[PDB]
């Protein structure tokens, strides 16, 4: 075990760029206050919440996950992420994150090729796959988000089609550059949406199946979760988890009892 | 006083991504460490020192500074840099900084335009001025670094007026952008050699005639300063201080005994 193994549900916090760093510590201790109930013992082999805060409260976020395990004898009880990292281990790269510093913060899981990135800088399907490469050979998962790049014709078959061929493009590089033995999780997100969930369904059970058919018999663990901005009732209700092995959870998700309403649904399911 | 005041000379420390979190915490505890006399009271109003650790870091590096600041009774020690940030206060830009919270981690200065992002991934001059613009609208100042983009040809007044005029183009848009009360930092280094102090000193004198041209009754405070990889000897000696307001150490800082060198060179000079 290289890598911690994956869960068969995943729900992810990504904080984007829109908290504070008090409000950030404040969300934190709220996710792993027992009074909260949203993180169970019960829960721990079957559903992991990862939160993805921004660079800066990495490590007072992993500060404050070590306090909390510090209060049990020696599954984590919640998953730090960084939103991106670079596609070296250490050098001469101004502005740019180490994947070698997260691992040494307790880090576990590195989002790459954000929508948002990829619109606001250029960022590549090369890019992202070197980046992944550097994230696991520091024992960190990849967490690679896809999705296709056009608005779709009427045609469904030709949509559909489409859809899953883009992200064919954005996944090959990435497998092509990880070792076969590393985990990888991609994050579906049809980009010209700013949730139908038979689209989600569709084009997801297309990605699984591209997947196996470059490399069917690879040991590292393989999850797709749901990129899109997710509400309350569309994972149980909406169906939405009959088709992907997890979800990030949509703005409401910043308030803490948000994030409880959403485990219960999800236990729910389960 | 928005602002800092800024004394007559700047040093400069940006670690990139060469130093681990462990490397980077014992680093600024050597800085601050009495013992090892490089951050002397008689220096305070004329000589400044400023770390830029990468993001992960800013965060102990804060706490570092304070905890230090807490042994004596109520200029800063020591100022924080971050080595970029993003052109908007808080908001929906996954594995971007906020200016907002770097205030809030009481980082006093943001490096931006680095070589090393303009070449790595694309940056431009307009995101730079919004990114300085951002920066000022938090109370940071802004640190430009800028230099000729071309080799230049072996007519040396047609070389000094190609480089002044390249780091024209990339002062513009910056001091357009920014309040005119802001103060701002431009660090000089031509990309095209991976030093000479005759070049800077007259791409440098060149510098600030531009700025004068352009604004020449600002009320915001400029300096300019050497953004090169400056080496033991080059500032006294090298007469590379008559030149500038300051420089980026080279490598050779990444021991605190070499700091601590230079700093008394730096002394000699004054
Ligand atoms: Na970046």
């Amino acid at each position: 075990p290289r890598f911690p193994p994956l869960p068969k549900t995943l729900l992810i916090i990504s904080l984007k760029m829109y908290f504070t760093p008090s409000r950030t510590i404040d969300y934190i201790q709220g996710l792993l206050e027992p009074r909260n109930d949203i993180i169970r013992q019960e829960n721990r082999s079957r559903l992991l919440l990862a939160l993805i805060p921004d660079f800066l409260t990495i490590y007072p976020c992993s500060e404050a996950i070590k306090e909390f395990e510090s209060n049990l004898a020696a599954p984590p009880p919640l998953l730090l992420g960084a939103q991106d990292c670079f596609w070296d281990s250490l050098g001469p790269y101004t502005g740019e994150i180490s994947p070698v510093c997260l691992r040494d913060m307790n880090v576990s899981i590195v989002e790459l090729g954000h929508a948002e990135r990829r619109a606001i800088f250029g960022e590549t399907d090369q890019q992202v796959a070197r980046k992944a490469a550097a994230a696991a050979d520091q024992g960190l998962i990849p967490l690679v988000c896809i999705g296709e790049v056009s608005t779709l014709g009427p045609i469904v078959s030709e949509a559909i089609g489409r859809a899953v061929g883009e992200c064919e493009a954005q996944i090959r590089p990435v497998l092509e550059a990880l070792p076969r033995d590393a985990p990888v999780i991609f994050a579906y997100e049809p980009v010209w949406a700013i949730a139908r969930v038979d689209h989600v369904g569709a084009v997801v059970s297309g990605i699984r199946s591209v997947i196996e058919r470059i490399d069917r018999h690879r040991k590292g663990e393989v999850r797709i979760l749901y990129g899109g901005s997710a509400g309350p009732g569309l994972w149980g209700p909406g169906g939405l988890g009959k088709e992907v092995d997890g979800m990030f959870l949509g703005r409401f998700a910043h308030d803490i009892e948000g994030v409880r309403k959403v485990v219960r649904e999800v236990e729910e399911s389960l």
